[PDB]
């Protein structure tokens, strides 16, 4: 599809067999969701925001599928204000930004 | 033009006389911008998001030019560790996000 950013661009993922809603964001290197259970081990990560930097879970290889475009690859779990959805699976998708 | 999200979207912008290296950031509602003069009458304002909330300054009615595309409205001053150019401005050069 072709989303405009009249409101922010918020759609349907589906992650663990559960439907989250997540934001598109081009200004995030990584995927980063709230608190919730991931299969297998996970590794230290330290991610950066406008306010400073926080400790977050990083699982990998985890199946997840945005507004229906099934991707598979790295999820942050940690203290987020919205499931934000990085250029890692936004690349995976096939989502570019377009003027 | 058509940017993929390999790296991050970096882009020159035009902001009071100055040049800077700003982010388009899909994600950001706002566009906030690291400490400089601007024109006018400002009103203080919290953003925050991952790793907390910074105070920044409200100029509103500021022409800024994206990669030669020329777009008006509010821009936030303050400590913000990347020059972001938010959804205010993204959607002024009729940037739009497709998979
Ligand atoms: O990719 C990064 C590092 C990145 C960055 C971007 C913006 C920013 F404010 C702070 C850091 C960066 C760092 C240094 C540099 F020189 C260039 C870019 N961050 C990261 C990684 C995984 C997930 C993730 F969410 C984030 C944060 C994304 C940001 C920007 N998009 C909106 C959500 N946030 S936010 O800080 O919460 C925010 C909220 C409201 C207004 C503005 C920023
Ligand atoms: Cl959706
Ligand atoms: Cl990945
Ligand atoms: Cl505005
Ligand atoms: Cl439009």
């Amino acid at each position: 599809p072709q989303i405009t950013l009249w409101k922010r661009p918020l759609v349907t993922i589906k992650i663990g067999g559960q439907l989250k809603e997540a934001l598109l964001d081009t200004g995030a290197d990584d995927t980063v969701i709230e608190e919730m259970s991931l299969p297998g081990r996970w590794k230290p990560k330290m991610i950066g925001g406008i306010g400073g930097f926080i400790k977050v879970r990083q699982y990998d290889q985890i199946i997840i599928e945005i507004c229906g475009h099934k991707a598979i690859g790295t999820v942050l779990v940690g203290p987020t204000p919205v499931n934000i959805i990085g250029r890692n699976l936004l690349t995976q998708i096939g989502c570019t930004l377009n003027f």
